[PDB]
DNA sequence: CCGGAGCGTTCAGCGTTCGTTTATCTCCCCCTGGCACTGTCATCTCCGTCAGACCGTCGCA
């Protein structure tokens, strides 16, 4: 919680794992499965 | 010596024309939705106030 909240938001994004092709299509399949459920 | 004709004014028959509306047809404005090689972290601030106080804050003692 500091000034210039855009920097705090960018740090809040943090080190999230980027998605390659296989992880992205697996997540899309899980998206469709959860939607169907 | 009234009588008639001509003239002034004032109204009832139907006959046309207005005053104000209505739905349909072009032209335009305005808002929500589509785009499928990939493309995954910016941005320059801020200095030669200034003058000292008021105040909380904070690590050292």
């Amino acid at each position: 919680a500091t000034a210039d909240p855009v920097k705090d938001y960018l740090k809040q994004i943090g080190k999230v794992p980027l998605l390659n092709a296989e992880q992205e299509v697996e997540l899309a399949k899980r998206i469709e499965a959860g939607l169907f459920a």
